């Protein structure tokens, strides 16, 4: 009888754990997508501002400015 | 009976968690869009002011001004 009751409550636990982890996996995938989108856009505007600034100052001057 | 009641309250919890996380994902996506818009506009006006100033002072003078 203990075996029958443990079988029922184990099936009932495992279905809930399956559904919760499935929806959590979908939501974590969407958060990852938004995360890398923000990372690459902020990296792109950083790269573009740096490129325009070191273009406007000239790469020859930065060769002999740090010392 | 414990299994039936856990199934009902698990379905009822998971629908709410699904809807809350979906609308939160939409709102976080919009905040990311506004965030990168502000970052790139302030970076653009920084780059443009720096370029005009180092144009007006001349890149030859900044070669021999730091020392």
């Amino acid at each position: 009888l203990k075996a029958q009751a443990l079988a029922i409550e184990t099936e009932a636990e495992l279905q809930r754990v399956q559904k919760v982890r499935e929806l959590e996996l979908v939501y974590a995938r969407a958060q990852l997508e938004l995360e890398v989108s923000k990372a690459q856009q902020l990296a792109e505007v950083e790269v573009k501002k740096f490129k325009q600034m070191t273009e406007a100052i000239g790469p020859s001057t930065i060769r002999d400015l740090a010392v």
